[PDB]
C-alpha cells in the first residue's frame, strides 16, 4: 500500500500487527487523557509564517550535544522492536544511518548494544538506560555503551514503576516466544515468555522485579560520576526538576511524559517545553518527544525553543511496513514535510526558527 | 468477567442489573450536566508529577476526623444497597473492614443500624444522616449509631426535596417488593413497595413525605447539640456555607452535589473544592465526594486540600458484580490505582502531596 | 405518551406534524449558531446553591409591569399556533388564564385578538405589535389590544425583514388552506395560502410587502405618543439601543434573538443579559426570551436580573400535543422545575434570587 | 436541484465532478486543521445588530483598488476552473460583468489573460501573479495583463514551494486531457498532463519545476519598478510582514492563508485581520479571503476593517452547477445574505459597519 503520511502507517501497522503487540504499541496509560493531549496539543500551537525569505535552499541540519545531525529528528527508544519485524533494532539503526541521524537505544531492546553497534557503526548513537536494582546490570550497559561507541547517556527519571496499560493487562502482554530482551543474561531480566511474570501485564510485572523505585537524585550523582558521556534526563516534565538536573551537571532534558505510558493526566509535552526552557536558562540543551508526527510539530518544538524532537511511535510503524526501509520512509517523509514547513513559514535553517512563528 | 478498572464494573453492572435498578444507580439530576462534569472536570485537572524522590514505599494511610484509614479513599452513602446484590450494605461494611477504611452509612439503607455494626464491628463506620420531619425518628438513627459504635454523621444538607431523576419518574422507580429502608417501623417511613408513592418517582415521593424541607442553621444547632459525635456537613457547594458550618462547631466539609443528583448545572466538586479549602482556613478537615473513579482523580482532590474522598457508585457496581469480593476488588483497584498515581508523580506518603503537583 | 420534560414535547411534535409545520417552528436562521448557541450558553452558567434556608413555602408569584403573575414565567409571541393545534392561541389563552400568568399575542396570530380576549378574558394578554407599512392596520391593532384589555405593547424591534430559514425556503413554507392571520381584512394582509408569495419563504415574502423596514426610534417616538399602555421594546441586543429605549420612555426590554430566528451569530440571550441590565440601571424591567427550557433556565435569569422569561416553542409543542391541555402541561413542567430549582438553591422567594448564585 | 445556500453548491459539485478533480477543490493542507479553522473562525466572531436605524435602502456599493464595485465580495483566484465546467474562467468573468462585481484571474487559469478580457471587457479585472523563476515569463503575464485592461496585480507570495495536499498525491492529480494553463507557450509551463511530473501530485511538481522558491522583498521591488498598476500583497499573515509590504510602495493587503492549502496550522484569516489592519494604519486597503461562506461572513470581516472580501471555493462550486448562471447564482446568494446581514444589524451601508457590531 502507497502510505504518504504517519498516520498512514500507524494504519498499516493495526493491519498487519497481531492485536497484543499493536495494543501494547499503541497505548497510553488508563484512560489515555495525555496519549490524546500530545496530539491535540501541537494543534494548538498556531504558525505564524514569515514570506519573502528566499527558501530555495533549505538547511536542516543541526546538532545534538555537540554530534552533527542532518535533521532536527532522531529516533526515540522503543522497546522490543522485533515485535514489529524481524530485523527490529538493526533495521532502525540501518535507517538512521542512512538518514545521518542519530536512534536513542531502549535498555529493553530485542537487540544487544553490541548488535545494534555492529548493524551502524557509522550512525550516531545514544544509549536509553534504565537504573536497575541490581547496579551492576546498570554499570555494564553504561561500559559496554562506552565500548561499542555511544554519545550519550539518555536516563529514564519517569519510570519507577511502570504506567498501567488497559490493554497490556486484557491481553496479558509478553514478549512472542523466539524474542528476548538481549542486553540481559538471565531468564528474568531478559524477560522471558517462559518466565513467571504473574498474571497482568507481563512487562509491568518485569519493571516491578527489575527496575529500582528507589531512584533518587543520589542515583543521579552516582550515575554522573560512573561516566564522563553526555547525560540526558529523559521524562522531566517540572521546571524545579529540570533546575535540578542542571544542578547536578547533566548535559540535557528530554521534555518527556514517556509517550503518554507513565502517569496519566499529565500535560502534553509541547505544552510544558517553554516552562523547561525558560528553567534551564540556555545552560542545557533541551529536547522534546511525545505526539510528534509532521513537519509542523518539528518546526512548533523548535519555535518553543527546543533544540530536537525524538519519535517513539511512528519509527514502529515504519518497522511494521518493511523493516529497514519503513523506518527510511517515515524518516524521510518526517523530513520533507518539516523542509517543507521551513520553506512555507520562511526559515532557511533551524537557526532562525525563533519564538515569533509560533502562539497558542 | 475480568474486570480491571472502575469503568469495567459499570458496564457488567448495566448488563446484569435491571434497568430500573441500573437507572436509579446511574442516574443524574434533569439533563445530567453536572453528572458529565464531575468527570470531565477532573480531566482538566493536568499533574505535574516530581522525579527521583524515591517511591520504593509508598505508604497510603491517613486519618479522617482522628481515626486512622488505610488509604484516604472511603465509601460514601449510597441507598438501598440489596438491590444490587442480595447482602448489600452487610457486603460493603465487610469489604471495608478488610480494606481498612471506613463506610459511610445512608439513612436510606436496605440493611439496619445493628445489622452493619453486627456485620462489621471492627469497621470504621460513620452514619450519613437525613433530617426527617419526625425528630424523634432523627434524634434514634442519631442515638442507634452512638450506640452502635460509629464514629461520626455526616449531616446530608443539598436535599430539602428529592433532585428530579428523569430515568426514574419514568420507570416509576420503587424498592423491589423483598425489601426495605430497614432503619424504619412504618409503612411510609420504610419506603414499602406496597404503598401509594404516586405516579411518578416512588423516591421523591417518599422524600416529599418524610424529609423536611424547612431544615436550616437552626437545625445544624439542634443537631450539634443532640450528639458529642463528630459532625460533618455533606452537600456544600459555596465557601460562605462553608464557613457558616464552621461558625456551627461542625468538625468537617464534605463537598458533595450527591453525584450530580440534586441541583443540576451546579458546578463539579473538583472545582470547587479549592475555594472550599480556602474559606475553612486550615478550620476543620474537608472532604470530596463526585466523580471519583480512578486513583488520578484522588491524587487531585489530595492536591487541592481535600483530606480524603468518598466513593458513591463504584461501590454499588462492585455490589453488582459480586458482592463482598466485588466491593473488595473495587477497593482495591482504587488503592493500587492510588499508589501508582503516587509513585509516579513522587510522593512517598499523603502528607508531601502538595498543591504544586496540579495545574487546572 | 408520556412526556415528563420539555424535550419530550419537541420530540412528541415532531412525530405528530406536518414536516413544513414542524420545520416552520423548529427552525433557527442560516446554520442555526445562535439556535444552538441560545441553549448552550445556559449550560455555561452554573449554579451556586446555599443549603439550610428553609424551603418548605416557596413563592414563585411576581409582577410583569405592575400586573401580578404566579411565576416569572410567561408565553411569548408565537405566529399562527392553529397550525399546531386546531384551537391554536384560544388554548394557549386558556392554559395560561389556568396557571394565572400572561400571554403575549403576536400580531401573526390564527386567532384575533377579540378571540383571543373572549377565550380568556381574565387571563393577564400582552399584543406584541410589528409596525406594518400601513400605519391605520397598526394603529388598528393597537386600539384593539387598549379595547379588548390588553395591559401591554411589545413591540419586536429586530424583523425590519425576515430573517432566512433554510427549511421554509426549501419547503416553501406557507399557511395550510383553512388557516389565515385573523388580525387582517386583506387576502394580502392576513397571508392567504391562495396569494402569491413567490417561490421561496411565503412567511419571508409576507413581510417584504407588509412589515415597514425603515422603522427608526423616530416610529417608537410616534408609537410612544400613541399609547398609554406600557411598551415594552422587544429584541434589544446592545446595552446602547437599552439606553436609547428608556430614554424614549419605554417601559421595558424583552431581551431577545427573536428565538434565533432573525440574525444568526449574535449571542445567546442570556450572554447579553447582564450587560443590558446593567445598561438599564434599574430604570426599566429586563425581561428574557431564547432557549428557556428548563426550571433552572428560568434561575439563570432571573439570578442575572431579569424581571421574568418567556416561552416561545415550547408553547407550541404543549398545542401539538394535546392543545389546551399540552399548554397547561408544559408550563405546570415549567412551574414544578422552577419550584424545585429555587429550593434546591435556597430560594424561598424570586425577591431573593441573588446575582450570587450564578457564575459563568 | 435547488440549491439556496453556498454548502447546497457545495454538496452538488461533489454530486457530479470526477473524485480527483472535486478533492483538488476541497482539499486544505496535511490534516487540514486551518481549512476547518477557517470556517469555525467565523463562528466564534458574534454579532451585536442595531435595531431601528432605517434599512429600508441598503447600499451595498464600494470600491477596491479606487474601483467601484456593486458589493464588497469579489471572487479570488482559482486556477484551472475549466475541470469544474467546460466554459471554467470565461462563464466566471462573464458572471462577474453581470454582478457588477471583480474577478481575480489566477496565473494557472485554464484560459488566457486575452481570452478572459474578450469575454468580460466592462468586468473589473484583476491579475493574480505568481512569479517565475523566468522572469521573461513573468513580465509577459504583467504586460499582458496592462494591455489587457486589468486593474491591479496580486501577487501571491505564500507559495515558495505547493502545499502538500494529501488527496492530490493519492490522486497523482493532474490536468484532464483536453485542457492546459492557457497563458504559457511550453509543455512544462502549460502543465500539459502529457508531461512527466513525478509519481505524486502533479501540481506540487509543477511549482517545483516552475514557480521561484528564492522569492524576496528584493523581488517585490523589481515588481514595483515594473508596473505602475496598483499591486495587492497576497497571502500575507503578519502584521511585520504587513508594514513592510506598506514600506515597499504596495497598495493593498489581501490577508490569506491560500484556503488554508499552503502551511497548515496557521490562523484563520478572520482572526489575523485585526492584526494586520492596526499594523496597515490606514495606509492600504486590507482585503480578506478563507473560509467566506455566507452575508455575517462579509460582514464579519467589514466590521474588523476589511475593505472587501474574496471567494475561492464557492465560485468553483457554481461552476460545476452551471457555469456562468452558476457563479452568478453563487454570486446573488451571497449578495442577498450580506444584504440581509447589513439590514437586521442596522446598517444602511458600507460606511457605517463599524467594529462595535462584533466581538470574539
Ligand atoms: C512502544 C513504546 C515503547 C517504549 N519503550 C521505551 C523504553 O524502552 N525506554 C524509554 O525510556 N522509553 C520508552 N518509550 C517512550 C519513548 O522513548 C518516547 O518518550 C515516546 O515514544 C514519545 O512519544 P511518541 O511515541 O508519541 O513519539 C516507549 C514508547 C513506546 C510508544
Ligand atoms: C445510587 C446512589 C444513592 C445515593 N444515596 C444517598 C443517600 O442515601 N444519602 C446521601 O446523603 N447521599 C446519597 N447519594 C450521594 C452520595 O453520597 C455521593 O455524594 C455520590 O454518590 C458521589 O458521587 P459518585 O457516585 O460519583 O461517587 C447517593 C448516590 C447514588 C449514586
Ligand atoms: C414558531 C415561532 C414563531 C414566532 N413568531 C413571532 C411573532 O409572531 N412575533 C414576534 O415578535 N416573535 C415571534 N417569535 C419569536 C418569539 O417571540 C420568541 O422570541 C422566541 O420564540 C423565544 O425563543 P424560544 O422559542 O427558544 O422560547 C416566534 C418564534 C417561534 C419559535
Ligand atoms: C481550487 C483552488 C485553487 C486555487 N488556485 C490559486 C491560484 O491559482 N493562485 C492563487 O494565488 N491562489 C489560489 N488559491 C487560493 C485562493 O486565491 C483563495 O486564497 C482561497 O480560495 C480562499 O479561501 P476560500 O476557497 O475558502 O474562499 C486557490 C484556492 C483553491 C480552493
Amino acid at each position: 500500500p502507497r502510505l504518504i503520511c504517519i498516520n498512514d502507517y500507524e494504519q498499516h501497522a493495526k493491519s498487519v500487527l497481531p492485536k497484543s503487540i499493536y495494543d501494547y504499541y499503541r497505548s497510553g496509560a488508563n484512560d489515555e487523557e495525555t496519549l490524546a493531549d500530545n496530539i491535540a496539543a501541537f494543534s494548538r500551537w498556531k504558525l505564524y509564517p514569515r514570506m519573502l525569505r528566499n527558501v530555495a535552499e533549505t538547511d536542516l541540519s543541526t546538532s545534538v550535544l555537540g554530534q552533527r545531525v542532518s535533521m532536527p529528528i532522531c529516533v526515540g527508544a522503543t522497546a522490543m522492536q522485533r515485535m514489529a519485524h524481524v530485523d527490529g533494532e538493526l533495521a532502525t539503526v540501518r535507517a538512521c544511518q542512512s538518514l545521518g541521524t542519530g536512534m536513542m537505544l531502549s535498555s529493553w531492546a530485542t537487540s544487544s548494544i553490541e548488535e545494534v553497534a555492529e548493524a551502524g557503526p557509522e550512525a550516531l548513537r545514544w544509549l536509553q538506560l534504565y537504573i536497575y536494582k541490581d547496579r551492576e546490570v546498570t554499570k555494564k550497559l553504561v561500559r559496554q555503551a562506552e565500548k561499542m561507541g555511544y554519545k550519550a547517556i539518555f536516563v529514564t527519571v519517569d519510570t519507577p514503576y511502570l504506567g498501567n496499560r488497559l490493554d497490556d493487562v486484557r491481553n496479558r502482554f509478553k514478549l512472542p516466544p523466539q524474542l528476548r530482551m538481549k542486553n540481559f543474561e538471565t531468564s528474568t531480566l531478559s524477560f522471558s515468555p517462559e518466565e513467571n511474570f504473574g498474571d497482568d501485564s507481563g512487562l509491568a510485572a518485569y519493571v516491578a522485579k527489575a527496575i529500582d523505585p528507589s531512584i533518587s537524585w543520589e542515583d543521579i550523582k552516582w550515575l554522573r560520576r560512573l561516566t564522563s558521556l553526555p547525560i540526558v534526563a529523559k521524562g522531566i516534565l517540572r521546571g524545579d526538576d529540570a533546575r535540578e538536573a542542571v544542578k547536578h551537571g547533566l548535559n540535557g532534558i528530554l521534555v518527556s511524559n514517556h509517550g503518554a505510558r507513565q502517569l496519566d493526566g499529565v500535560p502534553a509535552t509541547i505544552d510544558v517545553l517553554p516552562e523547561i526552557v525558560e528553567a534551564v536558562e540556555g545552560k542545557v540543551e533541551v529536547f522534546l518527544d511525545g505526539g510528534v508526527r509532521k513537519g509542523t510539530d518539528v518546526l512548533k518544538a523548535l519555535a518553543l525553543g527546543a533544540k530536537a524532537v525524538f519519535v517513539g511511535r511512528p519509527i514502529v510503524w515504519g518497522l511494521a511496513f518493511q523493516g529497514e526501509k519503513g523506518v527510511q520512509d517515515v524518516l524521510e517523509i518526517l523530513k520533507e514535510e518539516f523542509r517543507l514547513a521551513m520553506a512555507l513559514s520562511g526559515c532557511q535553517n533551524v537557526k532562525v526558527i525563533d519564538k515569533t512563528l509560533v502562539r497558542k
